[PDB]
């Protein structure tokens, strides 16, 4: 799979809006992930004690991590598919240290799409959402291939 330049433009256009408030978007996305698929929170020993959305919103540490997550993803998206170097450390830690199955990367992709759809309707219409999904599917495809090379393919 390969995105067209037009599709990358739709992806980077909405991401530029996300970048106006990376911490806010990171919070919304991680919270949406934990609420929609609670089992994913169990993978974070650092955050699994958080019981409610209120506690999650109040956690400065979770906000910091959300910034770290979206900044790493933004760097990958900005490579427009040429993300082999960026994917290596991410795939290694998530496959070997954190043990995050592809299914959970699908769940966070769903959360990212939900939050962008909610916050940026004008810049996240059907075509833009389709382009973002394509970019995230490409990332997941390549991450899954790297997982397999690393001995996890989970
Ligand atoms: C858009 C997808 C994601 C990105 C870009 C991402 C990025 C990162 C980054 C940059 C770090 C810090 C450095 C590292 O350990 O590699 C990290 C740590 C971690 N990630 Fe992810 N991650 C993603 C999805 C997930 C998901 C879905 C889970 C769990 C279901 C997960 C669980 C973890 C855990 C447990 C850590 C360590 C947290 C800590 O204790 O500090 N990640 N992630």
């Amino acid at each position: 799979m390969v995105l067209s330049e037009g599709e990358w433009q739709l992806v980077l256009h909405v991401w530029a809006k996300v970048e106006a408030d990376v911490a806010g978007h990171g919070q919304d996305i991680l919270i949406r992930l934990f609420k929609s698929h609670p089992e994913t929170l169990e993978k974070f020993d650092r955050f699994k004690h958080l019981k409610t959305e209120a506690e999650m919103k109040a956690s400065e540490d979770l906000k910091k991590h959300g910034v770290t997550v979206l900044t790493a993803l933004g760097a990958i998206l900005k490579k427009k598919g040429h993300h082999e170097a960026e994917l290596k450390p991410l795939a290694q830690s998530h496959a070997t240290k954190h043990k995050i199955p592809i299914k959970y990367l699908e769940f966070i992709s769903e959360a990212i799409i939900h939050v962008l759809h909610s916050r940026h309707p004008g810049n996240f219409g059907a075509d833009a959402q389709g382009a973002m999904n394509k970019a995230l599917e490409l990332w997941r495809k390549d991450i899954a291939a790297k997982y397999k090379e690393l001995g996890y393919q989970g």
